[PDB]
């Protein structure tokens, strides 16, 4: 899909793509920029001490980028399934029961997907940190864009987890997913500002 | 250009696409999600007191969307021009003088392009605040994603302002742009957390 077409879809009254899709894109760009800093530090003679560490980082970030790029489509199809299920008919007892059950199972999927996106964005913040410490100083600004895009991705997906978890009958499933989410948010809140500041400082 | 082709380019050792390209996309997705909330609130029986204000928001957000989508290529062009200017030959005295002129010109344009992306992202945050207060409660999460995505874009472009402003001979030019950037950053910092918190609280 074209960036312009995606953006036209996002802006429209089409329920997909939505915030979940944009979240995965924020994450993917974060993963990509970590990979860029690695690719532009590996080889450089001044940066031999970190080359092996950054080849490992590049390995994981390229992994995270593939996953997060896939997650754009996962969130779109997860949220289409939710709208699908709200649109089933509700004339009879049996239909009302089928509809309610299918809504619940779509909601569950549309909670796990943004939550998965949160986990991968949290890992991108960890790699953003390393390339902020070790990266080629000429391109260090890209480590700062990576952490901001990843943190945007994380808190964007988090809102999707909150709004979906609230509609679930299974309170054990919901409360387990919220507790994980809170810990990912609290960790990322502590690191995001510090990594930005390290980059802001090296930039000036 | 496809999201996947952009992401492949972003990750590679090519100096573009870079942090500044990503910043424009972050800003563009922010504007799109403001439009989306407007499109899913306008024509709703329950939201008529606000239908008037939200048609003026749609008009503005659809405008900012168009500008930030164009800024993806503007930022690619501006930074390619910086890299291209450092790589010009120094074989004659006229070449050396032309190269030093073209480096300063490219640094100037590569400071104004990201500063423009910061101004537009700062306006997307004001529009996101309005849709957080007045938008359809069913899609209020997307007002959250819009502000996070716009804030990420503002601060991403800000780092590129800092990186390019540091190479400029013209300190009047650098210091006016830096003074204006500091205003946009201090305002957006204050507003981002409060709009996020409004949306979060209205989610549950």
């Amino acid at each position: 899909e074209t960036i312009e077409t995606f953006l036209d879809g996002l802006a429209s009254s089409a329920p997909t793509p939505g915030g979940g899709g944009a979240a995965a894109i924020s994450g993917a760009m974060g993963a990509a920029l970590v990979s860029m800093v690695c690719n532009l530090t590996i080889g450089k003679k001044k940066y031999v001490e970190v080359e092996a560490d950054l080849k490992q980082v590049l390995e994981k970030s390229e992994g995270l980028r593939r996953t997060l790029t896939g997650m754009i489509a996962d969130d779109v199809e997860a949220f289409d399934a939710v709208m699908g299920a709200y649109g089933l008919p509700k004339n009879t007892d049996e239909e009302k029961a089928a509809r309610a059950a299918k809504i619940q199972e779509a909601l569950k999927t549309a909670t796990d997907v943004p939550l998965a996106c949160c986990r991968v964005c949290r890992e991108v913040i960890d790699l953003a940190e390393i390339v902020a410490e070790k990266g080629n100083l000429n391109v260090i600004s890209d480590a700062g864009v990576a952490v901001l895009s990843a943190y945007a991705g994380l808190r964007s997906a988090a809102l999707n987890v909150y709004v979906n978890a609230k509609g679930l009958d299974d309170r054990a499933f919901a409360e387990e997913r919220l507790k994980e989410l809170e810990g990912l948010l609290a960790e990322a809140g502590a690191l995001n500002e510090r990594i930005y500041e390290t980059v802001k400082s090296k930039v000036n």
